[PDB]
């Protein structure tokens, strides 16, 4: 039995074609990407394949301006556009609250909506029963095909789910739903779900009756083959995982902003037991056409939100790298514009250091013809929409943050830290705690304001956004240690209005941080 | 015989008293100098010693916006009313001009001053014939006593002397009119100019009949004890040169911006030989009181110029050391604010580099009580007044600028550069042409911008004054090897436009310039 499953992941609303960064599209020729040109190759496959599914494995909300407008009902319409099949809940549909969720996508959504491990209780749980479900059974051809939903157990210290929900382990929340399908008679079995591929594999060999893992929530990207873009792959497509019960499990994800369509094709038996399967993210790119339908009805939304776009900031000559690839990895010169626009706006209302989570920037921003930034541009750098936080810390609790920095160093982890006002040298080849080899952070009250090496039994002012300054990302010696805390303005405006004030701004790698 | 040489030398218009940096005075309790000050200790060695000469050696124009305001006719008035014997002229006095001189000062002034190697030639020596004089002799007690007078023979390559005069030799020039002034059986002979203390040794001992040298331009401090204040001193007061007759000449000189006032007691006999003589600078310090008379006529005119400073530009919130003892010898971030600055002003008519000698950073800016900065300020760092032009050049030039640079570092030599988008390395052991160790310079147009190693064979655009831009303080390789030349916006203009766009600025050392 054949049944080809198409899925996306970690889309962001990246419903419009972006540039290669996923970033805004300036060159249609080389943009790829959006719900219209997704459109046409759904289209076609469906054409030619009798047997499909179309899934989402999470995270539709936030990402571009088209979420902070439309707070949700661009991701209704164009997945019911798009007609998708079924959908895990990603921690970032709840960025909204669990409000800004029900009424926008989950009432107004044509299809099932999936999570196992969500537990909801209390007044809440009144009327959000059942307006969302642990599985779903479909009929494709003249069989049945059962999903069974999960999303990341820390969406709670996450997102916002509020306080009435619970989300509990996926697995121990899987299991006993997926044994309840195949004593219905569901042999064929996808698990589709929101926890990071490392997680995905955990569900695949340790969950008995799975047959498919399709997942997402860390933008990973496998290829069987030689991959079409600067996304290079973790492993083929499928990954292929050696369950517990003697089975070989396809593990799929596909990058994500909609670059990619997954396209996985699969040959079952009467039993449902998967003899094998093939298949490849498809790059969604210019050759393949918008579709005039779908391109047009987001243009009749477009019109509403170019309001935001229209307005005029100020000018860029260097590319602004905001790439998780860089700003989570080594100095990227994103970071050093929202730490130097951070110790700007404060200085109007005596500090001169920074520490910022290179995850918080979610966007680069591509210098191109004039080199002009918008709202729409900075919008899609700071999703969250926070303050920046002036906090009194000790020496040594900076000291340890920055061992923080990158105490995991090497998954794509967003707690690494950008600076401002700080160098720091790490060397890789210690253990975690002992690999800042070299700290000198830049004083102003001293007669020759320089970088001096940083005393532990001192007290210093960074500026870090709100996120940090309650100890997120794992800082949580941050949130305890400091020894004072003040309220911060709000972290786009005031980047507006520095570069506003600036007129031009060219961050590069200065040196901050480097690696011995 | 007794004979006590009052003088003073580089005063640069600071007739008023200031900061131990030479700069505006911010707690008058704390703040030295100034023409009244130094009024009372003159009027208090007159009471008590019945012969005395006061005599400058030139540099009473620029410094200050007291110049640049009355532009010669403060220091002929307040030179009068300490009633100074002679003067030397030096190469300050002609920054506006023959007829910036001439009518102003040399018509004005109720003394002689003096210059040997000063030939006038062609339509001017009209009149300025006998306007100054190559020497003078002074009656003092029932003697006399001859001054001879020189200036910098680089002049012309230091100021605008105009076309239609000559800057001799000053030792050719000197002992002819020494010889005659034996002849005419003057003995005690002074010898007061404007060259520089290593110069004033070759007059010293290479001049037969000169029994004291008295000079400056090169703002030399020598103490015969425990030094009063920041400056530490070269040898000791007076340096005794050993002339090759067989004598020994006694080479003065007293700091700069009226801070010390000279002091030298000397003892003759009837030949006029010198016996011997002791003396030191005296640190005319808050516990020497202003003289009244001096100190209202000095505000009678201090109305007038209130004009400027009480217009506010901006603030500070660190020290900005534009100090030549930092600015000719490290990183000094006065240097770092005018090149940050100057890559901002050009932003808005693609540069990111920056050289500035200096030598052009003429004063510091003391951040005080609320730190702000007005145009009396930004005009003591920048006296010249002249544009920051766009320059192509090789990277093979921009090379050998740097070390030329530190091609004779260790004299306080004005030749040292300042940088912004450039980091140098020196290591000073090695000899002049192979000190630049390494030099990487920020790039813009590559994709990651970030500073790289420089190219020979590369095209690089720097910002950097006219005055460097023709190739002075010998940059000769700059004016001829450059591929293009631009026009500038007012040095002190745009600097000022700059910080009131910042609001607040702390530029700091952050490592720009490095040694090995
Ligand atoms: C600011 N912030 C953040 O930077 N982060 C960064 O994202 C990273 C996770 O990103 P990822 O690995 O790409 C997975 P994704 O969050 O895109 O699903 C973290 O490491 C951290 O650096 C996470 C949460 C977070 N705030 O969470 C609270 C919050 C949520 C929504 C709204 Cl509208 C307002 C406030
Ligand atoms: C700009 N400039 C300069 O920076 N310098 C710097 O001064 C240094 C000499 O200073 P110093 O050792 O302290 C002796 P002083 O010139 O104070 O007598 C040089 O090395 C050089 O870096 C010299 C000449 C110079 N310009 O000379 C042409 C000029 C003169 C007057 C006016 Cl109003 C306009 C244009
Ligand atoms: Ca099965
Ligand atoms: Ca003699
Ligand atoms: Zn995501
Ligand atoms: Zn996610
Ligand atoms: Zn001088
Ligand atoms: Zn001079």
């Amino acid at each position: 039995w054949e049944l080809t499953i198409l899925h996306t992941n970690d889309v962001h609303s990246r419903l419009e074609q972006t540039s290669e960064d996923s970033s805004k599209c300036v060159d249609a020729s080389r943009c790829m990407g959006g719900v219209a040109r997704l459109f046409t190759k759904v289209q076609q496959i469906r054409r030619a394949e009798p047997n499909v599914l179309l899934l989402d494995a999470g995270d539709q909300y936030q990402g571009t301006i088209w979420f902070t407008v439309y707070k949700g009902a661009e991701v209704a319409h164009f997945m019911n556009a798009l007609r998708y099949d079924a959908m895990a809940l990603g921690n970032h549909e709840f960025d909204n609250g669990v409000e800004g969720l029900i009424e926008p996508l989950l009432k107004e959504a044509k299809f099932p909506i999936l999570s196992a491990n969500i537990k909801a209780k209390g007044p809440l749980a009144s009327q959000i029963s059942g307006l969302y479900l642990p599985y779903k059974v479909l009929p494709v051809g003249d069989e049945v095909v059962g999903i069974v939903g999960y999303t990341s157990k820390e969406t709670p210290f996450l997102s916002n789910p509020g306080t009435n929900l619970v989300f509990e382990d996926e697995i121990t929340a899987l299991q006993p739903e997926v044994d309840k399908l195949k004593t219905l008679n569901v042999n064929k079995i996808i698990a589709l779900g929101h926890s990071g591929f490392e997680m995905d594999k955990l569900i695949a060999q340790k969950v008995r009756g799975v047959d498919v893992v399709v997942g997402g929530h860390s933008n990973t990207f496998l290829y069987t083959g030689n991959p079409p873009s600067k996304e290079v792959p973790a492993g083929k497509y499928p990954f292929i995982v050696t369950s517990d019960d003697g089975r070989k499990v396809p593990v799929v994800q596909a990058y994500a902003f909609g670059k990619y369509l997954g396209y996985l094709k699969i040959e079952f038996d009467e039993r449902g037991n998967v003899i094998s399967s093939h298949g490849n993210p498809i790059l969604l790119d210019s050759s393949i056409p918008e579709d005039p339908s779908i391109k047009a009805d987001i243009n009749k939304w477009r019109i509403k939100l170019d309001d935001y776009s229209t307005q005029e900031l100020g000018k860029t000559i260097v590319y602004l790298d905001g790439s998780s690839q860089s700003c989570r990895f080594r100095e990227c010169n994103m970071g050093n514009l929202i730490c130097d626009a951070m110790i700007n706006n404060n200085l109007r209302h005596h500090v001169s250091m920074c520490i910022l989570n290179g995850g918080g920037i979610r966007s680069p921003i591509d210098e191109r013809n004039d080199g002009t930034i918008t709202w729409e541009n900075l919008a899609a750098v700071l999703p969250f929409g926070g303050t920046f936080d002036l906090v009194q810390l000790k020496g040594s609790t900076l000291k340890k943050a920055f061992e923080h920095s990158v105490h995991r160093y090497g998954q794509s982890t967003g707690e690494f830290l950008q600076v401002g006002g700080i160098h720091v040298v790490y060397d890789l080849s210690r253990k975690p705690g002992d690999r800042v080899v070299k700290l000198d952070v830049l004083c102003t009250k001293c007669r020759v304001p320089s970088y001096d090496p940083l005393k532990m039994d001192e007290v210093y002012k960074v500026i870090l956004p709100n996120f940090l300054a309650n100890g997120g990302d794992g800082f949580q010696m941050i949130k305890d240690e400091l020894l004072r805390h003040d309220s911060g303005d709000q972290d786009i405006n005031v980047v507006s209005t520095y570069i506003s004030k600036m007129k031009v701004i060219y961050p590069a790698v200065e040196g901050r941080i480097k690696f011995s």
